[PDB]
RNA sequence: GGGGGGGGCAAGUGUUCUUCGGAAUGACUGGGCGUAAAGGGCACGUAGGCGGUGAAUCGGGUUGAAAGUGAAAGUCGCCAAAA
RNA sequence: UCUACGAAGGAACGCCAAAAGCGAAGGCAGCUCUCUGGGUCCCUACCGACGCUGGGGUGCGAAAGCAUGGGGAGCGAACGGGAUUAGAUACCCUGGUAGUCCAUGCCGUAAACGAUGAGUGUUCGCCCUUGGUCUACGCAGAUCAGGGGCUCAGCUAACGCGUGAACACUCCGCCUGGGGAGUACGGUCGCAAGACCAAAACUCAAAGGAAUUGACGGGGGCCUGCACAAGCGGUGGAGCAUGUGGUUUAAUUCGAUACAACGCGCAAAACCUUACCAGCCCUUGACAUAUGAACAACAAAACCUAUCCUUAACGGGAUGGUACUCACUUUCAUACAGGUGCUGCAUGGCUGUCGUCAGCUCGUGUCGUGAGAUGUUUGGUCAAGUCCUAUAACGAGCGAAACCCUCGUCUUGUG
RNA sequence: ACUGGAGGAAGGUGGGGAUGACGUCAAGUCCGCAUGGCCCUUAUGGGCUGGGCCACACACGUGCUACAAUGGCAAUUACAAUGGGAAGCAAGGCUGUAAGGCGGAGCGAAUCCGGAAAGAUUGCCUCAGUUCGGAUUGUUCUCUGCAACUCGGGAACAUGAAGUUGGAAUCGCUAGUAAUCGCGGAUCAGCAUGCCGCGGUGAAUAUGUACCCGGGCCCUGUACACACCGCCCGUCACACCCUGGGAAU
């Protein structure tokens, strides 16, 4: 009885998310599925800050990755010409610039420290030039300590060195900025969820802040929450918020639905939210 | 119930007793009695209450005026001293 | 029994007939006659304000009851049996006296109920209708007394009345929470039964009226489901397998409990699974962070591929070898880790459930002082609040349908 | 809208699934997971073996087997579908009464693997407690595992409980369904009378709302709102309290 939208709609409406197949290997495919989707929630999201889709592929050896985020609050056997053909293209701190600059102002920020040790130096050194290239690119690798190179989040190559480290493949992550934000339905639960938990927030403000902003061209919003509500902190209830369209015994809708649960220290609360969307736009 | 904190009053506070108000909750001012408590089983009739007109008279009630009295203290208005 | 005629009696009065009529009220009817109360109509004559109500008082006052004397058909308390039931003083049957009836007396009470004191004046109408009166010219129009509906307004907490429960009036009786209680005491009246005046102690925060929703009903009023009906086969009897109820120790682990638990978690108990029971031990523990007193290794130690030995097993004891980290997991010590420990009457998630039932509702509008009513209350259709029709609602959401897949027929395309 | 009729392979939701409102029942489970609160912290914690979860005077539930001759058995022959297979499915040959054993063509699987059972042909039976019926019930054995006395299947052969349609009741079903026929997975070394799926064969009956039953409507009545398994009256037994009559005072 009353099952959810997702078992329906993958036959038309949905594409799961991964697509790949295996025989021998599925059993070690689903695990690497599922935990990863456990990942990518649970990363610096304190407020919201951070979000996701998450929509992933794999090839024999080639992982795509392409998350959904909100905005803050010759020779053939040569395959380098078809490979960093696509796996380059982001711009995450293109270090090119940057690294210009650290090498136009290197020359300064290193010789003048290369004369109390430069000029003795150089008198014993041009009188004892690659070993003396050891005494100078000693210098080079000190910068461990002061160091002034930047990246919006240079995390992508983090996690490429984690995952392709830990799995052995080749893989890409990439980010897309999701425009207008938490249009999807997991992104609200996960939202309503940071503003559940400290400090405590009232729910109809939250559906009011809901019907403020959201409402852009979406069918219909159905809100459900459940818990130790307030605050008799006994005989938890439910209450639930509805518009528009509100439907799930007919198909061809897309009507995302994510629950999430967060806590008070009473027991757990925990928010359900069915959103439909407008097709055919 | 204990710790802390705060409100109300203040050389006074709180409980009980005591009487009025709220209490139109005995209703003259200020009610009800069909279904909510309350119209008698019904009438008769005694006091008793109350109850047509116009004309006349009297002046008991009625009413207008004066004095006596309605102790002083009290209530109250003012005034002044008193703190 | 019946069937025709008779006789005896008693008892009530069929139809008319009547929300009709008469009475002050209780009441009153087969008929005829004597006597007799009150009434209304009527030119109107007189008469003259003599009226209205009415404390204590006075009569009347159904039924049952009492007294004395009649009568006793039928009915029928009490009682008898047939019954009926777990039981039956009962309801059901058959008997059946007192009683019903008449004569006179006694009580003096009834839901004596329009549950509405009595009287006077003023009030929009319509419909009637009992009996009077005036006027009649196709026929009624008018006017009085009443009896009965329906209404304008007015009032009412609500229903409702409107011959008032309206607008006002005078008089009478009474009420002041429920219970205790119309009880005790007491005074009168009665042959008795009893009647009439009639409290309080004590006790509670309620007792209650009308109306709304909802449920309910061995009540109507439809309509429907292997529910029943037409069926066909099964558990219940025997033997086994499985599960639970039980009782048995050391365990017979635990949760499930009408449809909606019990071949259920279980999609699989040798040990393991396993919480349960005994031995066997461990306790910063198998596991996690920080924790530095530590120990020192710039490679020790540990640690681990393999050999040996003991432990019912865990291990453990070696014993080589491999193997290294300036971090040692390596050490004890800590803060702790942990608990299939308790709690689904704290919860989330998940599921069963009514039920694939067709019913749930919302927004404005109205109506209701209000709770709430309307939309979904009409005639039909549907498997459906599916639909049309009607409509003070107009609409929307949820639900249903169709969307989905599948099979079935066929079309094409790769083969 | 209904009734037919047409075509059509399908006629009026063609059949099946899927999909399951408000909500109700403090339904279920803190023993899956998560979680509040409360307790133990050499213990209710961790691990090891043993032993227990499998018993039994006992009732109840679900499933299986049949009492037969529409049949039990032996030899002949006919027809599936799903599926499953690398801790794997394994043809053939050889070996064992057989269960088992030796080894292996192919197959990670439209290609390799898999005697369908009913049914049908003949014969035996000839109506028995039986050649129907098979629990209990002996010896040999064997599969796994390190390990089969309490505590997994499997084969040989002998024994052969009750059972002759099973009370009252009560349950399941309206056409590929009932009933039976097997076949195939599932978890898993060892395993199904259980569960899930697949196909063989295959009807009874449609009187329809009279009835009991169940549900809805709406129309009435209610003292019910924990909503009839509701409220609720009265005697008696019980405790405390108050009060009346009452001889005599």
């Amino acid at each position: 009885r009353k099952g959810n939208p997702i078992s329906v709609r993958l036959g038309k409406n949905r594409s799961s998310d991964s697509s790949w197949f295996s025989e021998y290997y599925y059993g070690k495919f689903v695990y690497q599925d599922v935990n990863l989707r456990s990942y990518f929630g649970s990363i610096r999201p304190p407020t919201g800050f951070r979000l996701g889709r998450c929509i992933i592929l794999h090839f024999p050896k080639r992982t795509f990755i392409h998350f959904f985020l909100p905005r803050r609050p010759s020779l053939f056997p040569f395959f380098g010409a078809t490979f960093f053909f696509l796996r380059d293209g982001v711009g995450v701190y293109n270090n090119l610039d940057a690294r210009e600059q650290l090498l136009n102002q290197l020359r300064v920020k290193c010789w003048n420290l290369v004369l109390i040790e430069k000029l003795k130096n150089l008198g014993g050194i041009e009188e004892l030039i690659k070993v003396i290239d050891m005494m100078i690119e000693i210098i080079l690798r000190k910068r461990g300590i002061p160091y002034r190179y930047n990246s919006y989040f240079y995390e992508v190559k983090k996690m490429r060195s984690f995952l392709s480290n830990r799995t052995n493949t080749k893989t890409l992550i990439e980010s897309v900025k999701i425009k207008s934000v938490y249009q999807s339905a997991s992104l609200i639960a996960q939202d309503i969820s940071f503003q559940l938990k400290n400090k405590r927030r009232s729910f109809h403000s939250i559906f009011a802040k809901i019907v403020k902003e959201i409402p852009k061209g979406v069918e219909g919003i159905r809100i459900c929450f459940s818990g130790r509500l307030k605050d008799a902190a006994e005989k938890a209830q439910t209450k639930c918020y509805k518009h528009r369209k509100t439907s799930c015994n007919v198909f061809n809708h897309k009507i995302d639905y994510a629950p999430v649960e967060v806590f008070t220290r009473y027991g757990i609360l925990g928010v359900k939210v069915w959103i439909s969307y407008s097709q055919k736009k």
